[PDB]
C-alpha cells in the first residue's frame, strides 16, 4: 500500500504532498515509466557489459528491479 507512486517534489503527474499521482497517467517517476505512463515490455532499464541478457522492463512495471 505505498501511497508514494512517485518521488518528485516538482512533478505534475505526482503531488509531493502525498507523493502520489493524479488518476490520469500511471506513474510520476521510474525507469520503465515515460510520460507518467509505464514503458512497453522489453524496455531496457539496465545494461552491464559482460555477455548476458540486458535488463528489460516487463512493460507493465514502472521502475526496473534487479534480478540475476
Amino acid at each position: 500500500g505505498k501511497e508514494c507512486d512517485c518521488s518528485s517534489p516538482e512533478n505534475p503527474c505526482c503531488d509531493a504532498a502525498t507523493c502520489k499521482l493524479r488518476p490520469g497517467a500511471q506513474c510520476g517517476e521510474g525507469l520503465c515509466c515515460e510520460q507518467c505512463k509505464f514503458s512497453r515490455a522489453g524496455k531496457i532499464c539496465r545494461i552491464p557489459r559482460l555477455d548476458m541478457p540486458d535488463d528489460r522492463c516487463t512493460g507493465q512495471s514502472a521502475d526496473c528491479p534487479r534480478y540475476h
